C-alpha cells in the first residue's frame, strides 16, 4: 500500500495496472498544473483522462459495471493523483469517495441508487454533495441549512445558495441539502447541475483548480424520486451505517502533496551545493536533520491512514461506527502533519522556495486547504475523549 | 514604543506627529496592496509618498539634513508601515537602515558617506546592499561572490550577477559585493544604479512587490572614490563595530505583517456568528485559546525587540557587538513567531482565510519570507550557544 517505501511486489497484477493508470495521470496532472494554477481556471482535459481511463467508476459496485475497489486501493491511487496535482485529485476524491460512501451505506433509494450508478459508468456522469452555507458554515457543526425546500406537486422546489461547489463546472449531479420550510427539518436532494446557476467566486490562496464556486438554485424543481432523505423524528440515513471512513480521502489527497514537497526539497538538497561547503547541503545537520523529520512525519500519518483504511474494509457496519474516531484522528495528524512537512520542505530549499518557476510554493499553498475539510480538529479531539471516556464506563 | 499596547501618550510631540505621517502611509499602502499583489508590480507611488513624507532621510545624521532617528524609533514605524504592506516596508527598510549602519559605524569613507548622504536629503535617492548570488547562498554564511572586481586605471571593473535585489527599481546606488580577480579577496563597491541591467526575474510566493529581480553587471565601472572597502588581511570594515543591530528592521517588519493577520482575525472572530451558535466565534473555547496564544506571541516578541532596539540606542560599540547574539536571537523569535501567528488567524477564520477578497491569505504568502532573510536560524542557536560557553569561560 504504501508501494514507494515497501516495494510493488507485494501487490497483485490488476492492482498493479491499475496503479500504471494512476501514474501516468498524476504526472499529466503535474505537467499541467503550473499553468492551471496561474489561471486558477478548471482543468476540463484533467477530468477527461480520469472518464477515459475508466477511474470515475472504480467505486460503483461491480454489480453496475464498476470496479468495486477497496476504500484501501482508493486511498492509494488518491495520494498517487495528489502528488501530481492537488485540487485535481481532491475534487475527484469528492466522486469516487461518496460512491464509495453510498455502495457501502444504501443511503441512497435502491431505484436513485441505480440510476446513479448508471451514469457514471455509462455517460461518466460525476456526483458530488454541496452543503457548505456562509449562514451555517462547516456541515458537520450541525446548522440548519437556509436553502429552503419546499412541497409542490411533483416534489419540491428548491431556493438558496451554496458555496465551496467543488468539481462544479464537470458535475452532472449534485446533493444538496436544504431545510423543508413548513415543517422544519432538514432534507438532501439530488439536483441536476444543468438546473443551478454556476456564480464563479473561486480565487484562493490554493486548490485553485477545483472549480469550488457557488451554485444559486432559484425554484429549482426535484422530482420526489430525487428525493435522498428527510431527516424527521425516527429515521435512519444510512440502511448500514459506515462511520464516516470515505472521508478518509481527504488526508490521502492532503499526504500526496506532502510527499511531491518531500521529493522535491530532497531532490534539491541533494544536489544544491554552495560554494561554501565541499559537499551537498543533504549532508548538513540541521538540513538532514529537517530530511528526517519529514520522513518520520510522513511514515507515521500514512501507515495509520492505510491501517485504517485496511479496516474499514474488513469491518461490519457496527465496527464502523466504532472506528470514526479514529478516522478523524488520521485527518488531524495527517492535515497537520502535512503542513508541517511542507514547511520543512521550504526551509530546507530556502529562499529560492519562495519561487513561482517551482512547485514547492504551490504545495504550500494546496496543502493549507486540508485543515478546513472535515472533520474539524477540535471535534476530533473531543470525539476522541469522549470514545475514552466511553471505553473505561463499559469496563 | 509599543503604543498599540501601553498608548501614546509617553510619547514625545515630535514622535507623535511622526507617527501620524507613518500610519497615514500605512493606510494609503495598505489600500493599494491588494492589486500591486495581484499585478506583482512596483509601487512606485508608495515609495513616491516615502520620499514626499521625508522618511527615506529620517536616519541621516542630523549633519547632513536628516532628522538622526534613533533605531528604537525607526522599528517603531517600520512596523507600522509593514502593517500596511510588507513588500512596501521591508524594500524602505534596507535603505533607512542601511543609513543607520552606515551612520552608526563609518564603514563608508567619510567622502563618500557624506556624498551618499547628500544625495538622500536633496534627491531623495535610494540606497540598498546587493550581495546574494546563487553560488554563494546567503552571503552571511561568508561565500566568496563569482561576481569579479578586476583592477583598472580609474578604479574597477565589474562583472557578474545578483539576485533577491530588493529595492532595485527605484534604486539611485547599490553596494554590491565582488571578488578582486587577481588578489583573491572580496571588496564591498558603490555602484549607480544606470550602469546595471535590470532583468524582471522576481515572481514570487509573497512579498511580491519588493521589486527583488536579478541585476547584471557587465564591466560596470566603479571609480576610486566610490569603493567602500577591499577586506585584506589586517583590515577593519567598520570604524565602530554596531554588532549588525540595524538588522533589527526584519523582525520589525515581519511583526508588523502578524499584526495585521491579528487584527484581521479579532475583528472577524468578534462579529462573525453561525446559526450553530447564540454568540460570535470570539466566545468560543477553542478561538479564543488560537487569539489568546497571538496575543503571547506577539507580546513576547515585540517586548524583545524594542527592549534590544532601546539598548543598542544606549550602548557603546564594544557592547553593541556583545549584543548581537541577541539581536539574532529575536530575529528567529520574531519571524518565527510571525508565522505561527498568521497560520492560528488563518486557522480562527477558517476556510474564509483561502479567499484572495481577504488580506489575510497575502499576510500568509507575505511573512513566509522573514525566516530566508539574515541571520539564518541555525547560525542564531549556534551564536548563543558560544556566547553563553564564552560566558561560563569568563567567570
Ligand atoms: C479545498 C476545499 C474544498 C471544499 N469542498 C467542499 C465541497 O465540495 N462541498 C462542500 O459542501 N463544502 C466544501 N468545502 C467547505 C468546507 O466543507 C467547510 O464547510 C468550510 O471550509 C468552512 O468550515 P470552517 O470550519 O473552516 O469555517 P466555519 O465553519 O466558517 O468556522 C470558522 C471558525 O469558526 C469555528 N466554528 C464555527 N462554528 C463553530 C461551532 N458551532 N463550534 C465551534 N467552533 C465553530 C471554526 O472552528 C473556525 O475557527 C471545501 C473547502 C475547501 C477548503
Ligand atoms: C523578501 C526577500 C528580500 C531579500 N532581499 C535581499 C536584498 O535586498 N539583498 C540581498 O543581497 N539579498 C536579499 N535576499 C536574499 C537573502 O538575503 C538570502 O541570501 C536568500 O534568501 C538565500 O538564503 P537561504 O539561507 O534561504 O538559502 P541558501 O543560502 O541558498 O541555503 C539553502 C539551504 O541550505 C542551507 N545552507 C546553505 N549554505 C549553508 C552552509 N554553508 N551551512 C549550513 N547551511 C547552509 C540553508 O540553511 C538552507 O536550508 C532577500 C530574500 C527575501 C526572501
Amino acid at each position: 500500500a504504501m508501494y514507494d517505501i515497501y516495494g510493488e511486489a507485494a501487490l497483485p497484477a490488476d492492482v498493479r495496472e491499475r496503479l500504471r493508470i494512476t501514474r501516468d495521470l498524476a504526472q499529466a496532472f503535474h505537467e499541467r498544473a503550473p499553468e492551471h494554477d496561474r489561471a486558477g481556471d478548471f482543468p476540463f482535459e484533467n477530468i477527461e483522462d480520469l472518464k477515459a481511463s475508466g477511474y470515475v467508476r472504480w467505486t460503483v459496485p461491480v454489480e453496475y459495471g464498476g470496479l468495486g475497489l477497496s476504500l484501501e486501493e482508493m486511498l492509494m491511487h488518491q495520494e498517487v493523483l495528489a502528488k501530481g496535482d492537488g485540487s485535481t485529485a481532491l475534487a475527484i476524491g469528492w466522486h469516487v469517495g461518496i460512491l464509495l460512501h453510498l455502495r457501502e451505506t444504501g443511503a441512497f433509494p435502491d431505484e436513485l441508487f441505480r440510476m446513479v450508478c448508471e451514469s457514471v459508468v455509462k455517460e461518466g456522469a460525476l456526483i458530488n454533495s454541496c452543503a457548505t452555507e456562509p449562514a451555517t458554515g462547516s456541515p458537520s457543526r450541525g446548522g440548519k441549512p437556509e436553502t429552503t425546500a419546499v412541497k409542490v406537486p411533483g416534489g419540491y422546489r428548491i431556493t438558496g445558495r451554496k458555496t465551496f461547489s467543488t468539481l462544479s463546472p464537470a458535475l452532472t449531479w449534485i446533493m444538496v441539502t436544504a431545510t423543508v420550510a413548513d415543517e422544519d427539518v432538514v432534507g438532501q436532494f439530488l439536483v441536476r447541475k444543468e438546473d443551478v446557476e454556476i456564480v464563479e467566486t473561486w480565487d484562493t490562496l490554493g486548490m485553485r483548480a477545483t472549480g469550488s464556486h457557488d451554485i444559486v438554485l432559484k425554484d429549482v424543481f426535484v422530482p420526489e424520486e430525487r428525493v435522498i432523505v428527510i431527516q424527521r423524528p425516527g429515521v435512519q440515513a444510512e440502511r448500514r451505517p459506515d462511520g464516516s471512513g470515505w472521508l478518509l480521502h481527504i488526508p490521502a489527497c492532503y499526504l500526496g502533496i506532502a510527499l511531491a514537497a518531500r521529493d522535491f526539497a530532497l531532490e534539491y538538497a541533494a544536489t544544491y551545493r554552495p560554494n561554501t561547503l565541499p559537499h551537498p547541503i543533504a549532508e548538513v545537520p540541521h538540513v538532514e536533520q529537517k530530511l528526517g523529520e519529514m520522513e518520520l512525519k510522513l511514515l507515521a500519518a500514512r501507515t495509520l491512514l492505510y491501517d485504517l483504511a485496511r479496516r474499514f474494509d474488513a469491518a461490519s457496519p457496527e465496527e464502523r461506527v466504532k472506528l470514526q474516531p479514529q478516522f478523524g484522528a488520521v485527518k488531524t495528524l495527517a492535515t497537520n502533519a502535512a503542513n508541517q512537512v511542507v514547511d520543512l520542505a521550504m526551509r530546507v530549499v530556502g529562499g529560492r522556495s519562495l519561487s513561482r518557476a517551482l512547485p514547492l510554493e504551490r504545495y504550500y499553498r494546496d496543502v493549507r486547504a486540508g485543515l478546513h475539510n472535515p472533520p474539524m480538529d477540535d471535534v476530533v479531539y473531543r470525539n476522541l475523549a469522549k470514545a475514552a471516556l466511553a471505553r473505561r464506563a463499559a469496563g
